[PDB]
RNA sequence: ACCCACCCGACCCGUCUUGAAACACGGACCAAGGAGUCUAACACGUGCGCGAGUCGGGGGCUCGCACGAAAGCCGCCGUGGCGCAAUGAAGGUGAAGGCCGGCGCGCUCGCCGGCCGAGGUGGGAUCCCGAGGCCUCUCCAGUCCGCCGAGGGCGCACCACCGGCCCGUCUCGCCCGCCGCGCCGGGGAGGUGGAGCACGAGCGCACGUGUUAGGACCCGAAAGAUGGUGAACUAUGCCUGGGCAGGGCGAAGCCAGAGGAAACUCUGGUGGAGGUCCGUAGCGGUCCUGACGUGCAAAUCGGUCGUCCGACCUGGGUAUAGGGGCGAAAGACUAAUCGAACCAUCUAGUAGCUGGUUCCCUCCGAAGUUUCCCUCAGGAUAGCUGGCGCUCUCGCACACGCAGUUUUAUCCGGUAAAGCGAAUGAUUAGAGGUCUUGGGGCCGAAACGAUCUCAACCUAUUCUCAAACUUUAAAUGGGUAAGAAGCCCGGCUCGCUGGCGUGAGCCGGGCGUGGAAUGGAGUGCCUAGUGGGCCACUUUUGGUAAGCAGAACUGGCGCUGCGGGAUGAACCGAACGCCGGGUUAAGGCGCCCGAUGCCGACGCUCAUCAGACCCCAGAAAAGGUGUUGGUUGAUAUAGACAGCAGGACGGUGGCCAUGGAAGUCGGAAUCCGCUAAGGAGUGUGUAACAACUCACCUGCCGAAUCAACUAGCCCUGAAAAUGGAUGGCGCU
RNA sequence: CCCCGGAGCCCCGCGGACGCUACGCCGCGACGAGUAGGAGGGCCGCUGCGGUGAGCCUUGAAGCCUAGGGCGCGGGCCCGGGUGGAGCCGCCGCAGGUGCAGAUCUUGGUGGUAGUAGCAAAUAUUCAAACGAGAACUUUGAAGGCCGAAGUGGAGAAGGGUU
RNA sequence: CCUCUGGCAUGUUGGAACAAUGUAGGUAAGGGAAGUCGGCAAGCCGGAUCCGUAACUUCGGGAUAAGGAUUGGCUCUAAGG
RNA sequence: AAGCAUCGCGAAGGCCCGCGGCGGGUGUUGACGCGAUGUGAUUUCUGCCCAGUGCUCUGAAUGUCAAAGUGAAGAAAUUCAAUGAAGCGCGGGUAAACGGCGGGAGUAACUAUGACUCUCUUAAGGUAGCCAAAUGCCUCGUCAUCUAAUUAGUGACGCGCAUGAAUGGAUGAACGAGAUUCCCACUGUCCCUACCUACUAUCCAGCGAAACCACAGCCAAGGGAACGGGCUUGGCGGAAUCAGCGGGGAAAGAAGACCCUGUUGAGCUUGACUCUAGUCUGGCACGGUGAAGAGACAUGUUUUUUCACUGACCCGGUGAGGCGG
RNA sequence: GUGCCAGGUGGGGAGUUUGACUGGGGCGGUACACCUGUCAAACGGUAACGCAGGUGUCCUAAGGCGAGCUCAGGGAGGACAGAAACCUCCCGUGGAGCAGAAGGGCAAAAGCUCGCUUGAUCUUGAUUUUCAGUACGAAUACAGACCGUGAAAGCGGGGCCUCACGAUCCUUCUGACCUUUUGGGUUUUAAGCAGGAGGUGUCAGAAAAGUUACCACAGGGAUAACUGGCUUGUGGCGGCCAAGCGUUCAUAGCGACGUCGCUUUUUGAUCCUUCGAUGUCGGCUCUUCCUAUCAUUGUGAAGCAGAAUUCACCAAGCGUUGGAUUGUUCACCCACUAAUAGGGAACGUGAGCUGGGUUUAGACCGUCGUGAGACAGGUUAGUUUUACCCUACUGAUGAUGUGUUGUUGCCAUGGUAAUCCUGCUCAGUACGAGAGGAACCGCAGGUUCAGACAUUUGGUGUAUGUGCUUGGCUGAGGAGCCAAUGGGGCGAAGCUACCAUCUGUGGGAUUAUGACUGAACGCCUCUAAGUCAGAAUCCCGCCCAGGCGGAACGAUACGGCAGCGCCGC
């Protein structure tokens, strides 16, 4: 009493039913096995942003002042 | 709705199965009975109550309970359970951070005051603000009401990402603490394991589905175990009783007579021995393979047989009992039961295996493939199914994303083909080459001397090949990409990287449709059946082949009716709510049978076996002046072609072959003369000739003639057993 | 430039269905094969319980039968007539030993087979009479037969248990 | 096998026919195992008296070996107490 | 089965039962007996093989071998040591124990066989006998005989697939419901069938079952789960029945004995795995008295060896009848 | 001795086990865990007991660096030295080597030779490959240590890459001033935590021998042993071609090397059907079909003079026998014959038999097995059930119709029958050198088959006919009876036998074939239109049955109630 041994018969059909749907692409995936040392000089870049925070505020309202200035000159 | 008629349709259900009207099983008929239950435990869903709680038990207080064995209440209301905290094997430890100011050297470390208090990015239903319209019977003013709303905000839930905290663990480090300064205790930085925390969601009750343990959907073993009953059958022992015609053979002992010298021997009697013979009753049971075979009989009957004074037959009593007895041993017998009796129980023993499994409509609707399994008739796990949803989307003039497509870019490939004067391997032929050298020759003493030769090698060529070769190299095919998660500016962070710079991560602005076609998307939980398959196109391995076995690809059948294919799983057409009209497909249109009962068109073909439609149910090589087309060549007025009539020679017994071939078993040759012209000969035949026969030309007759291929129909090739099948009748 | 308790109405913002069991009612499109399997709805069906129908019932309940009348796609249901003779149903809830064609199913019943197979072992019966409703079979008589003293005869044992 | 003593009514029925198949009996011309796996089945033989008796042998048997003849009825004779 | 032949046992024994007993059977017995096996009257034989597996005999000369006991170190649990029973090993016997019993080459003044020789080999290498046997594949062996004809029968032959000596060989009168072959007789066995009898079957009166049963019942062909009663296409089809018949209903009978599957069994076997009654050995206990001596350690202790003793314990006898002084 | 422990022995006894896949199983293999090339249809992925192979290791260097070299092969040289020793020059895309299979990869290397070495070390996670996208193994990229090597850049945490390996439990070793060893403390001990090792090859991992013919149970047509299907290799039969054979001559008869077919009376494949059973070989008996024709009829051919013959055609009407051995099929032999052809029907035919053989159980022998047991090795003994149903067939009553009845008839359709031989004659003739040696027409008979019949012969005989005879019984005689038909002679009638006797017929159409006239094709041709002869064939005749088919004719209900036939209206 020998079987059938092996098929792919009604599989693409099988597949097809429900898709074969692409991989969920998202935006900011993980950091999951990027290498060790980038990663720790990443979290300390990270650690330290608010350190140099004053001086970024400062620079955007000067920024905003010359954006403010350049819209006032151009009407 | 009862009966009858007629036309069309129409095989018997159930079931296992790839496939059932089956020559697969179950089923004579009717009634009643008859199979997914209950308990427990888990999980998810749903409903209700309360909610950081919840809870009810168990107990108690209230009644003789009619209703109550209820109902109510309890600092027991919470002992306690579950929950509200984890993590470590454990000793144990145990979920906060930020900011600001000050003091220690701000040392991305240690200590003291103030403020905020569960971080941030992207997307997020929804709220909020809202420039601005858009009018009002006039020109302006102008509060009220909307409608829309560009633009901008707070952003639930949820998702993705990055930070953070707790426990375990590692690595590196530097400080704090005190009743006990210690092999004491506490912290930091950076990874990494945890069923964690990051403003809670549980508890109880109820219903549903699923999964288990239980007799566990219902029915079913062969067995296993405990405790008992039987020797009235039969097996063997023992006790006490009963039973066995008539004949044959004639053992020991005995007598007489005769012989013998003795030993003893003969002859005639008598005698009546024996697991002796015949043969009755008895006991048995050979053959007829007789009778019977739903019997007279759950083993009988008839004849024929074996034995019939002995290991004989036989009554009653008595002994031996179940892994035990008893056995002249056949695994025989042990109450119609024996390769382990019977009875009751354990027991509703177990069953990956048969069988069955009860009303209607509606909607969705499979699988026979995965990996694992003492797995291959079963499970597990993926897959395919359903159910419950949720989150968003906008036809409410105002859309993002996704696809069994295609387009444009761009990579991937080594199959078909092709190639072998390219590699690898195979392989033919000759040219050329003392390449090498040989082995065999012939002419050489011998000599790359001359001449051949065959070996391998080589120089150009040449024949033919490859699933496990290839320089080339398709078609079909597989990735990516075709924008807001995108571009372009400005600045900050780094313990990484570094002459300066990289690269990454952060903030803050600035810019919108970025190929065609279509479509609402996403997402989570429970989850059944299935895990025997088969069939066709094409591709494809094994095999002589198979209605054989095995893969790929799509589509079928299985699950599925309907028109066609006469008939039919699977072919072709087409996929079904119940009906009227119309129109089709694939198939048809002599009659069966709806439609050609067309003045249908043009050919082909006659068969003493005609032929007549995918799958398909049947023929080949090879033949045929049968007939019809082609193709190529001829021929012929220098009047042919056939049809009849006249000659077929000589050089020449040509040469090889003698065994005879002067043309003639065969073979190398193979030309000249006469010529009008005859082959050194097609055959017949001869031992060998001879003789005969087979061009070139005329005479007659009077226009086409003839050869070789080729392909259409038809025919030969063509033989099977019940009588027979283009479906039938038939048809020219 | 006036008020609908009155414009008279194709729109009426003063009040609003014949319609509105909002688990209701209504409108537009699309679609509809189905085993195994899943889910939904059943004013389908059975039996019992709490409610409820001032239900039904000797002026006839249940069941049974019906070439009667109907409804529903269907599960089924309702009426008429007959039969019967004592109980029974509708609705809302709850509960289950809840729906059969099959199981070589269980128990009971009934057919076809069929007036069929069959009533054939062991030689044998006949005549008259009696009784009697009735005689192939009883009894009596007569004849013809068998068992043929290892008996189909005459007596026990065991076993039966009144034969 | 037939009879007396004693006992029965032909074994759970009767009648009418006399087909095929059977079951149980018989018989067959000529041949005689040609039949058939095989003389299965049936047939031959059979009592008694008188003769006659092989191979072989464990000397006992074989042995009713085989093979032959006779057998009735009647009327007498002889022999046995 | 008689006959033959092995084997165990002198009774605190052999063999065996039993759950247990100062239990029981053999046994009311004693080797001319009890118990266990083979072979199978007589006659005549009974070859070789002790390598294998069995069984058995011996046993400080001795490898291993348990518990207890002895010593050792350790705080102790302990470890280590020496000691050392049967059993295995080690060494003898045993085949009327299971069983076993060869293969190459060459060789004789025609050829052929091979007396003879040469090897290689085992525990021996099949002896006497016997044979195509109930044992021989090839095989219907070859020769003879028996028949007209013989895969049969008999007699011979023997590199015998794969004979063979109490796994008994060869024989053999008598006997056999035993297996064959031939001959004589006899026959319906047959050629070749026929006729007769009785009881049936048949028809009738009375009486009266059963199995079986989806529905049913005329064929050919087709296709079809590849042999249809039913379907397609053809042939066709006429009530109700009687006696027969065995073609068909793949007729009935019985959930296939075969075969295969099942993680279903049972009977039996053993070199399966895991145990176990029984048995053999060692230890401790009931277990005492005396003598003697002997080693080992130590400078008394332990081991005890042998020889007595009787009081436990045992056995036998008896109507416990005379015992010791 | 008993009690209790210890070790041995212990199929006497117990319990249990005795894989899987598999073109049924068993035997054999391993396709059971891995790896290469192919299969594979140019991404990947893919099957079979597909193909070709490899694996259970090997390495202290064959691992890690760095340096330097260049390999196979060939040419040309050089004392001994030759095809091969050593040296030297040239060419050399790798044709070598790189542990092993193969594939890839590799030249100032991944090869060889040196120098120094232990990166084959310690430790987190991520990823790949098998994948369920779990494990194991194997690998990839990092990261942190501590090293190696190199001037350095770098490379290196085993082997250039693709295979070489193993869970839980238990053990063992290594590791930390580690945790626990529970009322506390110290110490041994044990228990944890973390990493290696001891193995499961049936490789995601039970601890495991047979036998059963004394057997059982659950099932299976998922699967064998028949038929039947498909296939036809193999067997059987038949073409085509034509090198040869046939004295000569390819083809009268043959036919190599090649080739194309049919057949399912061989055997295989295969496993579709049947395992809630389809009775498993042979023989007997009986019917029917096929033809691939042995004989018989009619014919063509010859290497046919005759006789004998083989080759072919129409053709299956009619035949195809008796025995010896064997269970046989098959085989062989004897005999006859005209001939002793071949098959099919579920390998026709078991409710038809038989049962000799296969194939239960009883037994023997050989070989095999320790043994239970085994043996397409031999032997012997061994239960063959049921029909009354339906159909089919056989015969038997009937049926509807015709008004009823009877008569004598016709005939639709079915069936169907004759066979072959000898002798005589032709005739010792044709033919032939002879040897030998036919035929047509006649005539006489016989075989097998069919259909009858009984005068005769035979058989039967229960006329229970008539004698005769046994045993018994009616007292005897006479007359009888009984003994399942007492026995036996003879035997009427009647059945009945190649065991007696009789009878068995004629046409038509044509087939194969051979011919006519005659074109096609100025001739020739059997043919194309036309015509002839023609047969065991076929169809009818005769012969049998006689239709839900008819025919002519007869009589048609006096009656006691009747009832009808015509005619006309
Ligand atoms: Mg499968
Ligand atoms: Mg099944
Ligand atoms: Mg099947
Ligand atoms: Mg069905
Ligand atoms: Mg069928
Ligand atoms: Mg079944
Ligand atoms: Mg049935
Ligand atoms: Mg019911
Ligand atoms: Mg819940
Ligand atoms: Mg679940
Ligand atoms: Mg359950
Ligand atoms: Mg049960
Ligand atoms: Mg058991
Ligand atoms: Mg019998
Ligand atoms: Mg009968
Ligand atoms: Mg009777
Ligand atoms: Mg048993
Ligand atoms: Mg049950
Ligand atoms: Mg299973
Ligand atoms: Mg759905
Ligand atoms: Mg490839
Ligand atoms: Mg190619
Ligand atoms: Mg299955
Ligand atoms: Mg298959
Ligand atoms: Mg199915
Ligand atoms: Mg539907
Ligand atoms: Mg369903
Ligand atoms: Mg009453
Ligand atoms: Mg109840
Ligand atoms: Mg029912
Ligand atoms: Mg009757
Ligand atoms: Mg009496
Ligand atoms: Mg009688
Ligand atoms: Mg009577
Ligand atoms: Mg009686
Ligand atoms: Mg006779
Ligand atoms: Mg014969
Ligand atoms: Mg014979
Ligand atoms: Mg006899
Ligand atoms: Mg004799
Ligand atoms: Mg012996
Ligand atoms: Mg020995
Ligand atoms: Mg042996
Ligand atoms: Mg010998
Ligand atoms: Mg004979
Ligand atoms: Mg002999
Ligand atoms: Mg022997
Ligand atoms: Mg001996
Ligand atoms: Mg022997
Ligand atoms: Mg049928
Ligand atoms: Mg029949
Ligand atoms: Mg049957
Ligand atoms: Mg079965
Ligand atoms: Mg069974
Ligand atoms: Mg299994
Ligand atoms: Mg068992
Ligand atoms: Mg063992
Ligand atoms: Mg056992
Ligand atoms: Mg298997
Ligand atoms: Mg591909
Ligand atoms: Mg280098
Ligand atoms: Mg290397
Ligand atoms: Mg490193
Ligand atoms: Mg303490
Ligand atoms: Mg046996
Ligand atoms: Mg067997
Ligand atoms: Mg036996
Ligand atoms: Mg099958
Ligand atoms: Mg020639
Ligand atoms: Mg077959
Ligand atoms: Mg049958
Ligand atoms: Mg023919
Ligand atoms: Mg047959
Ligand atoms: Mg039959
Ligand atoms: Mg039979
Ligand atoms: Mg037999
Ligand atoms: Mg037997
Ligand atoms: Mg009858
Ligand atoms: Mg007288
Ligand atoms: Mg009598
Ligand atoms: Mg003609
Ligand atoms: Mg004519
Ligand atoms: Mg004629
Ligand atoms: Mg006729």
């Amino acid at each position: 009493a020998k079987s059938k041994n092996h098929t792919t018969h009604n599989q693409s059909r099988k597949w097809h039913r429900n898709g074969i749907k692409k991989p969920r692409s998202q935006r900011y995936e993980s950091l999951k096995g990027v290498d060790p040392k980038f990663l720790r000089n990443m979290r300390f870049a990270k650690k330290h942003n608010k350190k140099g925070l004053k001086k970024m505020q400062a620079n955007n309202a000067k920024a905003m002042a010359a954006r403010a200035e350049a819209i006032k000159a151009l009407v």
